[PDB]
């Protein structure tokens, strides 16, 4: 009834409203949302049994379960929920990347079971954002520090199935089953996280000792390690459905990526399978489209641009980018075909992919110049449009497609800047505005198809690969089912 894993760090304090990336897995073990995301893109009842919205889409009224207790035995009710929203909104700035935190105007408990949330605008993807691991999940208000969470908490008391019982710093965290959980309790009663900061040391600890499984993204489970494990029949390995897309964003307003033919050429010139086999140790899927077809609203049958250097070269040639005698880089009006790829210098994987991409483009006569900078400078370039090409990712999980599309129409964002050279940019932005505000599902799919097709046809992006969540486990443990939000390891499905 017990399992052991490993993690690079202790996760305390596990504040639901100041969650760090290394805490995001633990967050979901302890803290729960009003509504629960499903693979089909919808949300279903969870702590809220049901909900209604006003006709203008700005008032949302949630009817809550009446049988839920925080793990310390205090009731979950509308007042406790409203207190959490207040605590989050008191720190509104820290959450401004999440449109919901910007959208909420008022939260009011109408009764013990009725929670009303008022938004600035119709924003129907509201529900998908409530389903995120953070920040709109619930800690017992008794555990606030002086009536806030932004300045810290007391005990990490959620409604969830697991309780963080003990830490021994730099040694282990221990989660135990909440015996008073409102829902489906795990068969497992204890999960111990040995704190093993070095990923090679973690991997050896799995191979040798009584650690039952490891899981995570690239930062937690190195891609080369996972490839090795996936080869070895002594271990079980699994890869989730696609989460994020990794791509280049091409600046449609800056020469030479202002030319459709150049962007199309770039899309045909990258050998994605080889890049993945090499830099990513064959662990990810090739991305032909901005969103994987498993992404809600994105199963569009868009035409892939398959790796074809001959076609890439023909596109450049027709566009006037030709090789002079005795030269290996194309020129047009005496100007070489040069494209800057700016990336975060300290990011090893970005650097590895940039080098591969540079080499691919040499084969078609294009000079990709690599510029590694501080993250702070790359951030400013993205806001400003001071880039030729940049690495970029979607968010996956329940935020996409809506969140990623929403930012395309807002100034000071990479995707807005990248798209400035498109003749249909105003139509795209209007349609994104409409898709976010539409209550009609038919109109929603028609609009998503139009926006994504336009962006695909105009070759704004150079999709490279889809990132999956990795799990490696001892054979005796069993397969673990993936959850709709891949970080939410479904520990209740583990059967002793
Ligand atoms: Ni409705």
């Amino acid at each position: 009834d017990e399992i052991t894993t490993a993690w690079p760090v202790n996760v305390g304090p596990l504040n639901p409203h100041l969650a760090t990336p290394n805490q995001m897995f633990a967050q979901s073990m302890v803290y729960e949302p009003l509504v629960k995301y499903q693979a089909d893109g919808s949300v279903i009842p969870w702590l809220a049994k049901s909900w209604t919205h006003s006709e203008d889409g700005k008032t949302w009224t949630f009817t809550l379960r009446d049988d839920v207790k925080f793990s310390n035995g205090e009731p979950f009710d509308a007042e406790a929920a409203a207190e959490n929203f207040r605590a989050v909104l008191d720190n509104r700035q820290a959450h401004a990347a999440l449109e919901l935190a910007n959208q909420i105007v008022d939260v009011k408990a109408l009764s013990k079971t009725e929670l009303q949330i008022t938004l600035k605008s119709a924003y129907y993807p509201f529900l998908q954002e409530l389903a995120l691991p953070a920040p709109f999940r619930f800690i017992a208000p008794s555990q606030f520090k002086n009536h806030e969470t932004m300045n810290g908490i007391k005990a990490p008391i959620g409604t969830g199935p697991w309780i963080l019982q003990e830490s021994k710093l730099n040694q282990y965290d221990v989660f135990v089953r909440n015996e008073n959980y409102w829902g489906e309790k795990p068969a497992i009663k204890k999960i111990t996280f040995n704190v093993i900061p070095d990923p090679t040391t973690r991997a050896v600890a799995f191979e040798t000792g009584d650690i039952d499984l490891l899981y995570g993204n690239e930062g937690l489970l190195p891609l080369d390690t996972f490839a090795r494990f996936s080869q070895n029949p002594a271990y079980h390995t699994q890869l989730s459905q696609p989460i994020e897309t990794v791509m280049l964003a091409l600046n449609t307003a800056k020469a030479p990526t202002n030319e459709l033919a150049v962007r199309e050429a770039l899309n045909y010139a990258v050998n994605k399978k080889s890049l993945i086999d090499n830099a990513l140790y064959g662990t990810q899927q090739v991305a032909d489209t901005l969103f994987a077809p498993s992404v809600p609203y994105a199963n569009l049958g868009l035409k892939p641009s398959q790796y074809d250097p001959q076609k890439a070269k023909a596109l450049l040639e027709k566009a006037g980018w030709t090789l002079p005698a005795g030269k290996d880089i194309r020129e047009k009006n005496g100007q070489p075909l040069r494209i800057e790829l700016s990336f975060i210098g300290t990011d090893a994987l970005s650097k590895s992919m940039a080098e591969i991409i540079q080499a691919d483009m040499r084969q078609i006569g294009a000079d990709v110049s690599l510029i590694g900078e501080e993250e702070s400078s790359i951030y400013a370039r993205q806001r400003d449009g001071r880039f030729g090409m940049i690495f970029h990712r979607t968010a996956g999980a329940p935020a996409d497609p809506h969140a990623f599309l929403s930012s395309m129409r807002v100034p000071s964002h990479a995707d807005f800047q990248a798209q400035q050279g498109l003749a249909d940019k105003p139509l795209i932005d209007k349609e994104i505005g409409e898709v976010l505000a539409t209550h009609d599902e038919t109109q929603r799919q028609a609009l998503y198809r139009d926006i994504l097709t336009r962006l695909h046809d105009e070759a704004v992006y150079l999709p490279i690969s889809y990132i999956s969540m990795m799990v490696v486990s001892k054979p005796e443990l069993g397969n673990i089912p993936y959850a709709p939000i891949a970080t939410e390891i479904p520990f209740e499905q583990i059967k002793p």
